[PDB]
């Protein structure tokens, strides 16, 4: 039965799913650890224990428990990201798509998901790899992974709760895969990992984590990379959240055997109601918990990895998205508002700032403020909303990725880099957010080729050739069928759009943004 | 006769002029201070004892003792800036053309001349008077005062060098005018003071300084203001230069009596010789003997005259050239030279900014770099050139200006603002550099009317308009004829371009670059 695979764990049953006009075979809820509960909560993961018996796997798996987006009620471009599943913390399972008839030995793509670490799940319809699985002949693999508290309160020193537990839930599942999808069809030798957002920084994470190195062979990163502002703290800010956690539930702070013991007979949802209490500074495009710096997990300080070339070389694909910030400002800097234009006055545009550079000092602040102002034109309301929104883009996902990028090139074995800039013809959120953050992940999964979905027929040709060029690249290592899309060089630094236009070709992604938020910035801040 | 003119000193007789196919009268060398030599070097300037007979009026006088420009022997560029007359000590005289027939109470305009506080003539080419006089029917003084150590040696607390000295030589020249000008038709209440770059910085000295204000009713301020970074210094910095100035000579420095002899004593050419070697800073645009923030002449500092109003209100009229710094470079900037494109590279760019910024620690020296430097094309030699070019003029001219204009119109009676921006079509001078420094003197001048000269009718056009709107602001406060020139106010902050092309009003001149000069960049050198 093509339904039927023997693996290592044990014997799994999938299910047939229909896919435009065909099918493929699907496994989904697979579990890959030993559910992280009781006083396994904050603990590393444990591989699941065999089962005798068939698994059933013809339906979604639970999704970690996490703070639910009720922003906009009943509104689907926020809802589409929020758990459509009942929330569980036993949620440790992967999801597989199958071509059908089974392939023999064929390219992997495995999917970590986004959500800021402190949400996220592998069942989202946005998600479905169904699409991908079939158009591009290729096994797809979404894997689950704690958030939040669950998985990245961090206490140093404590084996209790070490923090990063939830990098090592996503490593325990491509292990799995490691291990396990060759009986799916899937050649285990050319795995890609691929992510967006705190997806993209958790798949730079395992290129620079010596023990998930070799679990893959590339990778691609959307929206995000390892050293983001918002994707790592120090061991001791780490601490410092995870007590103040505890002083949010009345816990005893005596040890942290007396903290871990008291946040461990807490429901889930008493610690999901005070998460966001524990953030240093009034911000924006910050999270709670998030990975740690440990000297384990990470063994030195990013920059020094990075610089030192100490990381996997293979080839990488990424990039980001025209408008990375509108959401961040929408959902937390005055004046902005999901019904009007948000333009904005140039009180508002000060208080956006200083949201989105918390850690910066004045001086810092009024850098930021000149670098983004048209003095000619001050009081303009689009130019001020539209210059806080590159603010928030550039510092927090732009900048960081482009650092990366030059980083990483000087040693690896190849780079395509890419600019998405088309907004879809059905976007729900306004007009003023333009190419939102999150919304090239459709075109990715290839919703656009599902005709009730309403995309333009150029839109539909779009997502095949991002589907293409991603596995492709999954597949060989370069995105291009042997116009092409060159080379990111260390001297050149090509990178072409993505859009429905004939692609276009350019150099040296967001530079002059970028020199300030990587180089002058911090090192105004340093001397400062 | 119309040559002869009883004044309260004595009686002077004046020689007719031809100008344009017809005369006028001019009084030149007409003594206003006793010479001040000998043991008066240094000192404050003594009125001129009146003389019985008749004072000879009918040549040019000397010129004062300065350092002459050799860089280009023979080049008429540079040597039409050079004394050219012989150069003495004896140098306190002013010149006076007189519209034929005599006027009986006209408008007077009043030129001091430019040179860096350091060299400089009355008795230039540039500086005739007769075409002013003659086409606008006015009486056009130039007046002349002691530069370099002659005129600005500083020792704060001594009677015997006090400083400033050069700036009492002005004052007392205006007084000479208050006094007798009605004698040669001039009204005395009309007086507009106007001059251009450390002539045009006197022209906001005197519109500040108490004992200056009542001897002047308007003015006219090219290319310098009074805040300009290289116009001043402190008395200790004064204190300092004027040391090492008797360290180079190796004088006795045990006491100000002592050192102030010692100077006394050396030629003029000795001082001249190692004038420059007193500087702090390897640097360009700053000249060792400048005017001293001593409480006397300027009762506080400077800024905080402006900002409290501490000023004479009245009409100022006042503008920059487009690429005010090319000279400074071209004179002593690496990879600038007078025959070639100077195409610069990126590390000579580098250098040229730390000769530009001479007082800026390293995170100031890459905030100017980062603010100047296209990183999309930085290794562009013509946009490297440029972007020096521009920090040059912005920080030691625009942008000072810029700020005193800002400052001034909160309590001035009227403004009107300039930005002259034709390269004369006879330029002697390379293309790289523009509409250069200093170069819109000889409109103002209105040489383009003198047919030998070589001017386009374009350009003689342009010259007529700026004598009548510099003339007709002298008379009335105002430069327009009751196509307008605009006020320039705090809120719309209106200019126009001086050039041959139909007028083209505009709105705050480089505000963007000034912001950062003016705001960002000493808020930055103040916290680091
Ligand atoms: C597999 O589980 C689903 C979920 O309840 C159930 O509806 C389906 O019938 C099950 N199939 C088998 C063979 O157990
Ligand atoms: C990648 O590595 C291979 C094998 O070592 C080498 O031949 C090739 O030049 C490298 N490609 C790039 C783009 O560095
Ligand atoms: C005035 O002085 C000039 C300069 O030497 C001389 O040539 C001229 O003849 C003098 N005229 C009188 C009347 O002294
Ligand atoms: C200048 O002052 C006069 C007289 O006090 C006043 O009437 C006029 O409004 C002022 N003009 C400007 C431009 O301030």
């Amino acid at each position: 039965s093509e339904l039927l695979v023997n693996t290592k764990s044990g014997k799994v049953m999938g299910t047939r799913v229909p896919v435009l006009s065909s099918h493929i075979s699907a496994f989904l809820g697979i579990p890959f650890a030993e559910p992280p509960v009781g006083n396994m909560r904050f603990r590393r993961p444990e591989p699941k224990k065999p089962w005798s018996g068939v698994w059933n796997a013809s339906t979604y798996p639970n999704n970690c428990q996490q703070y639910v987006d009720e922003q906009f009620p009943g509104f689907s471009g926020s809802e589409m990201w929020n758990p459509n599943r009942e929330m569980s913390e036993d949620c440790l399972y992967l999801n597989i798509w199958v071509p059908s008839p089974r392939p023999k030995s064929t390219t992997v793509m495995v999917w970590i998901y986004g959500g800021g670490f402190y949400s996220g799940s592998s069942t989202l319809d946005v998600y479905n790899g169904k699409y991908l699985a079939y158009t591009e002949e290729v096994v797809l693999v979404s894997l689950s992974y704690r958030v939040g508290a669950f998985g990245f309160l961090a206490l140093h020193g404590s084996q209790e709760a070490p923090g990063n537990v939830g990098l090592l839930d996503q490593r325990m599942a491509l292990q799995w895969v490691h291990d396990n999808i060759q009986f799916f069809g899937g050649d285990p030798k050319t795995v890609t990992i691929f992510g967006e957002s705190a997806g993209g920084a958790s798949v730079g994470m395992h290129i620079l984590s010596p023990g998930s190195r070799d679990l893959f062979r590339r990778a691609i990163l959307q929206s995000g990379s390892p050293n983001c502002p918002w994707a790592s703290v120090s061991v001791a800010e780490g601490r410092r959240r995870a007590v103040e956690l505890g002083r949010n539930l009345n816990c005893n702070l005596n040890s942290d055997e007396e903290l871990i013991h008291c946040l461990r007979e807490k429901k889930p949802q008493e610690l999901i109601d005070v998460e966001w209490n524990v953030l240093p500074f009034d911000s924006i495009f910050r999270f709670s918990f998030v990975p740690v710096i440990d000297g384990e997990f990470f063994p030195t300080s990013l920059e020094s990895m990075l610089n030192s070339g100490n990381f996997k070389k293979t080839q990488i694909l990424l990039g980001v998205n025209k408008d990375e910030g509108s959401f961040f400002l929408l959902y937390g800097a005055p004046g902005f508002s999901k019904d009007s234009e948000s333009k904005i006055s140039r009180e508002d545009f000060m208080s956006g700032v200083k949201l989105s550079v918390p850690h910066a000092n004045d001086l810092g602040l009024d850098a930021v403020t000149l670098q983004y102002t048209d003095w000619m034109d001050d009081n303009n309301g689009i130019k001020n909303r539209d210059g806080l929104d590159d603010i928030v883009g550039d510092h927090n996902v732009i900048c960081p990725l482009m650092h990366f990028v030059n980083k990483y090139t000087k040693f690896g074995n190849g780079t395509y880099l890419y600019f998405f800039n088309h907004r879809a013809s059905n976007l729900v959120w306004p007009e003023w957010m333009g190419v939102i953050h999150g919304y090239e992940i459709e075109f990715v999964f290839g919703l656009p080729l599902v005709k009730e979905l309403n995309y333009t027929a150029e839109e539909e040709a779009l997502s095949r050739r991002i589907m293409h060029y991603w596995a492709t690249f999954a597949k060989t290592g370069n995105p291009n069928e042997p116009s092409k899309w060159p080379l990111f060089t260390t001297k050149e630094q090509k990178f072409i759009d993505l859009n429905t236009e004939p692609m276009k070709v350019h150099q040296r992604l967001r530079v002059q943004m970028c020199v300030f938020w990587n180089q002058f910035l911090p090192k105004l801040l340093n001397a400062t």
